[PDB]
């Protein structure tokens, strides 16, 4: 049967989907016509749909898994439409991770003989991040960081070796943020969490501005000022807090600046936007350093598709924990973005 | 000269006034017009102006400070009417916290001759804490907790005994907040901050309900269901995420719900405020929580005005910390609310 992994998130459904690349000439007659025609729609098509997206330049080429080559394929669309795809597969052994794996466990049987195994969110996060590092990205880093990233005519993407990866904060930043300690393979702990996440940016974005999208929202966030809504430390002091080191230009209250009518009547949607992406994005920076100083592990890198395509945020958060820890921490960044823990569960098919 | 000590925060000013009581036959008769004009306004009236208001309740009664015996009276008003006091004071020797000492100053200066000394808003912070823990609230005890916080049915507001108080963590909640670890009465660290504060619930709740007060905020608040807003554990999984011990009405993301249009289209202005009251109600607990095990300090004291008549809030982190650290931290809260830092300028008049 065909190779996926897949991660039902509360927003995104990630499909990992190994295409064999060595298949015989006898294995070609043997295979069924239902089969043949799952893989050229899938390898065909980079759009599934009105929602289904390949992401063709993450694929792994040429991969060898469970003894086979292949391609690895990253496919993702919203959980909303887990209807029609599993429509879709009622008109083969499927491990599933996220909480939809549960929550529409019913739904998977609903697909005639269809077998499907449960895996847990975090650990196929961390087997698949793991496994990814490992493999590379057709021979180039799966791991970056920002060097120099408090200059901006400096700042670049730069990749980091993680060969010798533990300890590693793993910081998930999907509709929720769950931050884990990993200090081995296979002993890691789950710190804690925060419900400021990207749920909350698209979630507030969405009720602030009328953005229909994540990428409307981020568009938006590009072109805004967050300190026309924001209350920054020169605001309430009139230059920095010297006594605490604190920055003129630091937020002292998110959106605090909103509390005045002639302030809400004069921002623009843009400034709220980005004040979203900004407050989001320093709370999730923040926990992280508290927790990397806790846990005694300084390097810490951030997953999940709050972002994707969003440099904004990710240079913001390479920026501010190098600040706020005065520069004994280092934010680290990993190509395959959200895809994780579906390239983790893909990995417990040998167990099944 | 009269006796005052000021905090001048970024969103309201707190005075602390010390009225004596034990004024002699010859001590009136020295009393200028001038100062017995303010002494009386002030004990005669409830309501200064349109926007100030002495705290009544919270009035210390036969104090004996500096020697002499007097009430101590909490009066505040919103910093954007400074202006105002300015021009009635120009129409005496200041002791002044908080951002606006350095902000206001050159306008402090212009009373003639007034002395304005500037001192930190954390020091008087602690200062003014310790000192009114110290002389007890009327008999009473200042600090406070709520028992059985878990159970409805049972949780009531109950007296704490400070009379050893360190270590203690104090998290102050103004416009944003400030985590102190307190290890003795002149060895404090500021631990951190988060900019998720008063200002982001003020803020946040003007721009998604039109509320135009923070009382009006709160009745909002408290006829809305957050639930309508957030999306929780069991919104992703059906239930409990067992694995990692999270239930299902844990707060997955915080409004991560809004990201659907037609529940934006059905969400009430109440049910926005109550989750906005609750996202930044949980995101000081849980900083506060993460702060005191790094620390190694078992009790946290929540101070500011945030929590000024707001039960909702408070309850809420005696609730949480309660939960999320399994019994290990306990939530205290103080009487006198936001005027510590007052209190403790209004101690260093000795110094001058
Ligand atoms: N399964 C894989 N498929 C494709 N490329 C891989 C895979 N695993 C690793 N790579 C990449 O290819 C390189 C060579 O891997 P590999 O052929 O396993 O040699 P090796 O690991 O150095 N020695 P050994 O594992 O003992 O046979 C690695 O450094 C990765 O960059
Ligand atoms: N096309 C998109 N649609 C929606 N959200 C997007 C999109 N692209 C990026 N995002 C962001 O990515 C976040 C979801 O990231 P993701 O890691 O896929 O979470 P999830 O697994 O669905 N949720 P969780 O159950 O909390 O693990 C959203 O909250 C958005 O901030
Ligand atoms: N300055 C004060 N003015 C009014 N009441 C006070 C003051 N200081 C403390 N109190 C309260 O009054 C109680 C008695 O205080 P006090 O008269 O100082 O006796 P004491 O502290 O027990 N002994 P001592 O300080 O050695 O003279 C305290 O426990 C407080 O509740
Ligand atoms: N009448 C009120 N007007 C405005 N805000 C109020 C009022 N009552 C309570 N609040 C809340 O109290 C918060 C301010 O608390 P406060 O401790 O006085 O901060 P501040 O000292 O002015 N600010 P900071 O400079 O950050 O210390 C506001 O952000 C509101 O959440
Ligand atoms: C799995 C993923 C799905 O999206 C996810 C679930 C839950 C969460 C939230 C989370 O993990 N939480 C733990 C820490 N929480 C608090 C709250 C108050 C206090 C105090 N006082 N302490 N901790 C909030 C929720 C994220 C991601
Ligand atoms: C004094 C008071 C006035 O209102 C006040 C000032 C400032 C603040 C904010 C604060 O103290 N901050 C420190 C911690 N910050 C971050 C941000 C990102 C990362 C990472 N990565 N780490 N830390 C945010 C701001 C509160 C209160
Ligand atoms: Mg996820
Ligand atoms: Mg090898
Ligand atoms: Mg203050
Ligand atoms: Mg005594």
């Amino acid at each position: 049967s065909p190779w996926f992994g897949m991660d039902i998130g509360g927003t995104l459904v990630k499909l990992s989907y190994f295409e064999p690349i060595d298949i015989t000439a006898e294995e070609e007659q043997e295979e069924v016509e239902s089969l043949k025609s799952i893989r050229k729609y899938l390898t065909s098509n980079v759009a599934y749909g009105s929602t289904g997206i390949r992401d063709v330049h993450l694929e792994l080429k040429d991969l060898t898994l469970f003894g086979r080559r292949g391609n690895l394929h990253f496919i993702r669309f919203p959980t909303q439409d887990l209807p029609t795809f599993i429509q879709m597969g009622r008109d083969t052994v499927l491990c599933a991770t996220g909480g939809g794996a549960y929550k529409f466990e019913k739904d998977f049987r609903t697909i005639g003989n269809l077998h499907l195994h449960k895996l847990d969110e975090l650990d196929c996060l961390v087997k698949g991040l793991l496994y990814i590092d490992s493999v590379s990205f057709n021979g180039q880093a799966e791991c970056y960081y920002f060097a120099n990233a408090s200059e901006p005519e400096r700042c670049q993407k730069m990749p980091f070796n993680l060969d010798d990866p533990y300890p590693l904060l793993v910081v998930n930043i999907g509709s929720g943020v769950s931050i884990l300690a990993v200090h081995s393979k296979d002993n890691y702990k789950r710190v804690t969490g925060t419900s400021l996440g990207g749920g909350t940016f698209l979630g507030l974005c969405s009720l602030l501005t009328g953005c229909e999208s994540f990428e409307e929202a981020l568009e938006m966030a590009s072109k805004g000022d967050s300190t026309q809504a924001d209350k920054l430390v020169r605001d309430i002091y009139g230059g920095d807090y010297e006594r605490f080191g604190l920055p003129g230009w630091a937020v002292a209250s998110s959106f605090g600046n909103m509390i005045y009518k002639e302030k809400r009547e004069s921002v623009s949607k843009e400034d709220l936007a980005r004040a979203t992406l900004v407050t989001i994005t320093n709370n999730i920076g923040s926990v992280a350093r508290m927790c990397a100083v806790n846990e005694k592990i300084n390097r810490v890198v951030f997953v999940g598709n709050f972002l994707r395509v969003n440099t904004l945020s990710m240079k913001l958060l390479a920026y501010a924990l190098d600040y706020w820890s005065k520069g004994q921490l280092k934010a680290l960044f990993l190509e395959h973005e959200g895809y994780f823990g579906a390239v983790g569960a893909l990995l417990g098919l040998p167990n099944f």
